[PDB]
């Protein structure tokens, strides 16, 4: 009764996803602002830094990397959908058909103290991303045959509830992400709470409807220790998703 993974290869329209959720002209923009403030706190204020960050289930978005590129020498972006990776690559290569992230980039520049302007921030992110890879969080080796050094941080925004059909798969996906992380490395997860679907126009996608207690229990079961955990009450618009807020957490792998 859950969206098959192959649906993401064919029916997840990357440009329509960006238009619906990330235009930043709403509930969607309020959630985006909150995610950006937390990402800034984690990568710029807290000590989350290193040589390598792997972003899991990036989709076609780059908002979740704008503060991270200040703290990591390399960022690897990954997703199950090759269409999503191609949309990412249009932005990375600064193609005229790429999505316009400038209002979001400006917002992050403002949060960070106006030390830099938009073009410098975007160039820093483009220089940080060297690999754009296929991933499947449900597999013991999420990156398949591709080898990577153990990462200093694994980040995943709005991916795991969409990717995992049940709670045992969710806990296994957290272990599988841990196989990419060095001992003591950081796990940063942000996702919807209690959502059983989300929409991209008329296309429905399933989501696993977890509450905060089940998320925390799955992270401890998967072998991490949690440093902080935040719940926000703001939910998406009713035409988009049936969540009851969102969570953000930072944990370390044992
Ligand atoms: N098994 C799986 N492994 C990895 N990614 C998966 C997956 N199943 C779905 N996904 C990806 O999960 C993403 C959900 S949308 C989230 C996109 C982006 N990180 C954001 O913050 O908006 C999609 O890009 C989809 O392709
Ligand atoms: C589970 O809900 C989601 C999953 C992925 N992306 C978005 C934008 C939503 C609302």
């Amino acid at each position: 009764g859950f969206t098959s993974k192959d649906t993401y290869l064919s029916h997840f329209n990357p440009r329509d996803y960006l238009e619906k959720y990330y235009k930043f002209g709403s509930a969607e923009s309020q959630i985006l602002k909150h995610l950006l403030k937390n990402l800034f706190k984690i990568f710029c204020l807290d000590g989350v830094k290193g040589d390598l960050l792997i972003d899991i289930g990036s989709g076609p978005t780059i908002y979740q990397l704008l503060s991270a590129c200040e703290s990591f020498k390399e960022i690897v972006v990954t997703d199950y959908s090759d269409q999503n990776l191609q949309e990412l690559e249009k932005w990375l290569k600064a193609a005229p058909a790429a999505f316009d992230w400038s209002p979001v980039v400006t917002y992050v520049c403002d949060l960070e103290g106006n030390r830099v302007k938009g073009p410098e921030k975007e160039e820093k992110l483009r220089q940080a991303v060297k690999q754009v890879l296929k991933c499947d969080v449900t597999q013991s080796q999420p990156l398949g045959a591709v080898p990577l050094p153990p990462a200093d941080c694994v980040l995943s925004t709005l991916c795991l509830d969409a990717a995992c059909p049940d709670l045992p798969t969710y806990c296994r996906a957290l272990r599988n992400l841990g196989s990419l992380l060095k001992p003591g490395g950081f796990l940063v997860i942000m996702d919807a709470l209690k959502s059983s679907y989300y929409m991209i126009g008329e296309q429905k996608f399933s989501s696993l409807p977890l509450g905060r207690e089940a998320v925390e229990a799955a992270v401890k079961e998967a072998g991490y220790t949690i440093e902080w955990f935040e719940v926000i009450s703001q939910s998406y618009s009713s035409t988009m998703a049936n969540n009851e807020g969102l969570f953000s957490l930072v944990a370390r792998k044992l």
